[PDB]
């Protein structure tokens, strides 16, 4: 099709590998580019950890208010929110918000611990029908993004379908789904990625991710003005381990998608 020719050209101009999945919830059409190739998730995996904890709170009604210690030993490489609360506590709700809206890596590791390890996050993916998602490591090593390494990867198609179920479907209870949507809409790290390629009137909830090999990711639920919402996943990774992030590529992919 036309969009796929433009995405391929975008990819060729960028020198990396681009994976795109769009689900238009209006007619459940999908637009896929390398939709079944694995990409390193990096911080986009935080959505699954947060959703898994939300799923637990459907039974444990007070779980999100449970205080969790933040100790100096918990801090890893990027902890913009957790650093503000070292030797104090944050609730699981506050940790989920920090993981999603600030990409706080300590918050992610606490969520993983709450779920019983990476295997507990992966289990939740399986429980909602995602057989592709796999979380193997904690922060920060899940971001190594080594070419060909299947660890901590998913495919654009799988992540799009799963993000649709979490935010627009009924994989979570209504209060949990609304909380997830509110968190994503309050993301602070996404201004230069998918959002930058979309009309400013469209409301976006997204989670970015970045890692080694210039890996630059964004997954988004998009509410266009007077139109059915869209789910857009854009993964991008590059051949050089030290390559710089290319958020502009995600913005351009979104722009190409939005033209249709």
């Amino acid at each position: 099709s036309a969009v796929q020719q433009k995405l391929a050209a975008l990819e060729k101009s960028s020198g990396g590998r681009l994976g795109v999945a769009l689900i238009d919830t209006a007619d459940n059409t999908q637009v896929l580019y390398r939709g079944d190739e694995r990409f390193p998730m990096c911080s986009t995996s935080k959505v699954m950890a947060a959703a898994a904890v939300l799923k637990q709170s459907e039974t444990q009604k007070q779980l999100l208010n449970q205080p969790v210690e933040i100790k100096p030993a918990d801090l890893v490489n990027y902890n913009p929110i957790a650093e503000k609360h070292v030797n104090g506590t944050m609730t699981l709700a506050e940790l989920s918000a920090a993981a999603l809206q600030y990409s706080d890596n300590t918050a992610m590791n606490k969520l993983i611990a709450q779920l019983g390890g990476p295997g507990g996050v992966t289990a939740f993916a399986r429980a909602i029908g995602d057989e592709t998602f796999r979380l193997d490591r904690t922060e920060p090593t899940l971001n190594t993004a080594i070419p060909g390494d299947p660890r901590d990867t998913t495919t654009p198609r799988a992540m799009a379908q799963t993000l649709r179920q979490l935010t627009l479907g009924h994989a979570l209870g209504e209060t949990q789904r609304a909380q997830l949507v509110t968190w994503l809409k309050g993301n602070t790290t996404g201004a230069a990625s998918i959002r930058a390629g979309l009309p400013t009137s469209w409301t976006v909830g997204d989670k970015t991710g970045s890692g080694d090999y210039g890996t630059t990711n964004d997954i988004a639920v998009i509410w266009p003005q007077g139109r059915a919402p869209l789910v857009l996943v854009t993964y991008f990774t590059q051949p050089q381990q030290n390559a710089e992030s290319r958020r502009d590529v995600l913005a351009s992919a979104a722009r190409i998608i939005a033209e249709g």
